[PDB]
């Protein structure tokens, strides 16, 4: 068990979000509060969802997201589920966003 610098998985596809996303999540969620944007997703507007949508995206330079495919009100954002969301973006980006989607809600995940 390496505790100094813990090795995870093969840094090709997902390891990027593993280190980058899970750490960076505090970024939007911090200004989310500032923007008066509710911490959870299931009550967002199309604006709030897309804000957070393009955030994990713009961080990763996933900036080829179809904002129209990403037209979710927060309840819709939630309603899609992983299945839909990841088909709703590139399979990495959907889960990238889906992670933070889950992360926003993980602040109250039970």
């Amino acid at each position: 068990m390496e505790c100094a610098d813990v090795p995870l998985l093969t840094p090709s596809s997902k390891e990027m979000m593993s280190q980058a996303l899970k750490a960076t999540f505090s970024g939007f969620t911090k200004e989310q509060q500032r923007l008066g944007i509710p911490k959870d997703p299931r009550q967002w507007t199309e604006t709030h969802v897309r804000d957070w949508v393009m955030w994990a995206v713009n961080e990763f330079s996933l900036k080829g997201v179809d904002f129209q495919k990403f037209c979710m009100s927060g309840a819709a954002l939630c309603a899609l589920g992983k299945e839909c969301f990841l088909e709703l973006a590139p399979d990495f980006v959907g889960d990238i966003l889906w992670e933070h989607l889950e992360i926003l809600q993980k602040e109250d995940v039970k």
